[PDB]
């Protein structure tokens, strides 16, 4: 259980992390409804999530005992919100810059690889807060993709690896800016 409550977790947590949430149009909507409290009913239509589990319980049991403490979760446990204490970073440009000085690009994964099978191959690359998968004009993977590190020195440790490769494809690795 524990697994798939820290699954849980990483993805609930990711849609409304720093990166995800200021960018998502439909989840910041929610959040203005009742001050941003979303009812579980209304998670479970998440995509990613849902696969994992629609069990509200489930759901509610994983985020009470996340380390991330990002989440508050409701008395009658079926909403929750991004804590109140925890606001969304000042997005100055300092910011970005720093955003983009540990983002990289990365090119050479078959088309039909996943974001699953991707986030499985950065495991032991360093800790990542954001993969966008790059998707040409009719939404098909175009095999390369930016992702966001926590820090310059992760990102840029992952970018002086030499020879890297996504099981037998040798790829090509540059910083979102040299790209």
């Amino acid at each position: 259980m524990a697994a798939l409550e820290a699954k849980i977790c990483h993805q609930i947590e990711y849609y409304f992390g720093d990166f995800n949430l200021p960018r998502d149009k439909f989840l910041k909507e929610q959040i203005k409804l009742d001050e941003g409290w979303v009812p579980l009913e209304i998670m479970i239509k998440f995509n990613r999530l849902n696969r994992l589990t629609t069990d509200f319980n489930v759901i509610v049991e994983a985020l009470s005992k996340s380390k991330a403490e990002l989440m508050e979760i409701s008395e009658d446990k079926t909403k929750i919100r991004r804590s109140p204490s925890k606001p969304l970073p000042e997005v100055t440009d300092e910011y970005k810059n720093d955003v983009k000085n540990r983002s990289v690009y990365i090119k050479g994964f078959p088309t039909d690889a996943t974001l699953d099978d991707i986030k499985e191959w950065l495991e032991d690359k360093g800790q990542v807060l954001n993969i966008q998968m790059r998707r040409t004009l009719h939404k098909a993977f175009k095999g390369s993709i930016f992702v966001v590190f926590d820090s310059i020195e992760s990102a840029k440790k992952f970018v002086e690896t030499p020879g890297q490769k996504y099981k037998e494809t040798d790829l090509l690795i540059l910083f979102k800016d040299d790209y």
